């Protein structure tokens, strides 16, 4: 679809068998979700925001479907205050800015 | 333009008479820019993200110009690490995502 930014781009996602709601974010390199229960194995990791940083597990490889499209890629789970959708997966269902 | 996302969306940006690089991002609901010498009155303001919270200035009503495109409105200035053009002014000069 074509989403006007007039709100927070928010959508509906999928992952783990869980439905939630995330932020469009082109200015996220890759995924950040808030705490969720994944299964399987992860490496830690730090990345940092406009406020400082955060430590988060590193998941591979996850299976994200985003308003009937599907992904695979690294996600992040951590103290995020909201869910974000970065970069990583948005080039994978086709997500282009326009003006 | 149409803009993809395997590259960080950067565009170039006229305010204060200075040349400056900032990120279109749709997770930010105002634009934050770097320390940078600004004119203006202001009012104190807090924001926040991943990893916490900044201190910046609030200026208002000021001109941005990003690929001739101009907009007017508020612009945070603060310990930022990137600057950050966000959905205050991408909706005064048509942006959209697509997918
Ligand atoms: C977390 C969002 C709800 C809000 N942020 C916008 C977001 O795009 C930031 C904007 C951003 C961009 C670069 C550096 C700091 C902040 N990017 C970010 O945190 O991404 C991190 C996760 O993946 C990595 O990608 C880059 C940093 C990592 S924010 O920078 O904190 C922000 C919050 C409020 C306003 N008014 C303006 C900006």
């Amino acid at each position: 679809p074509q989403i006007t930014l007039w709100k927070r781009p928010l959508v509906t996602i999928k992952i783990g068998g869980q439905l939630k709601e995330a932020l469009l974010d082109t200015g996220a390199d890759d995924t950040v979700l808030e705490e969720m229960n994944l299964p399987g194995r992860w490496k830690p990791k730090m990345i940092g925001g406009i406020g400082g940083f955060i430590k988060v597990r590193q998941y591979d490889q996850i299976l994200i479907e985003i308003c009937g499209h599907k992904a695979i890629g690294t996600v992040l789970v951590g103290p995020t205050p909201v869910n974000i959708i970065g970069r990583n997966v948005m080039t994978q269902i086709g997500c282009t800015l326009n003006f």
